[PDB]
């Protein structure tokens, strides 16, 4: 082992926390490109790296779910709350990929500036939420490690 599973879960939550930090940096760059005018190729190359990062974030969520179940097999309230938190993060990442699809549709199919702003706003808030859940999950895994 259970110590091996906890160790790997800590590594994974640290990694997701860093991926979310990286994603907010790419979204800031994207705001800057759309804001100050950029080529279409510039915006695409960024949206491409953004969508890849989200897929990795989702993949780590699924990895973490599997490690928590492995721990369960081997603090019942803490585990129940980590399962709910990972399911929530999974869904949030699903919602983010959908907003990124819409964002590509606006940039490609032409859209007002207001439309793009509203979507970037909802996207940055969703990343903030995913980061918040990673920090919550790190706190719960430490509570479990003690227990």
């Amino acid at each position: 082992t259970r110590t091996e599973i906890i160790r790997e879960l800590e590594r994974s939550l640290r990694e997701q926390e860093e991926l979310a930090k990286r994603l907010k940096e790419l979204l800031r760059e994207l705001e800057r490109l759309q804001r100050e005018g950029s080529s279409d190729e510039d915006v695409r190359e960024l949206l491409r790296e953004i969508k890849e990062l989200v897929e990795e974030i989702e993949k780590l969520a699924r990895e973490q779910k599997y490690l928590v179940e492995e721990l369960k097999r081997q603090g019942n309230e803490i585990i129940r709350e980590l399962e709910r938190s990972l399911r929530e993060q999974e869904e949030l990442a699903k919602r983010l990929k959908e907003l990124l699809r819409e964002l590509e549709r606006l940039q490609r199919e032409g859209s007002s500036d207001e439309d793009v702003r509203e979507l970037l706003r909802e996207i940055k808030e969703l990343v903030e939420e995913i980061e918040k859940l990673a920090r919550e999950q790190k706190y719960l895994v430490e509570e479990l490690k003690r227990q």
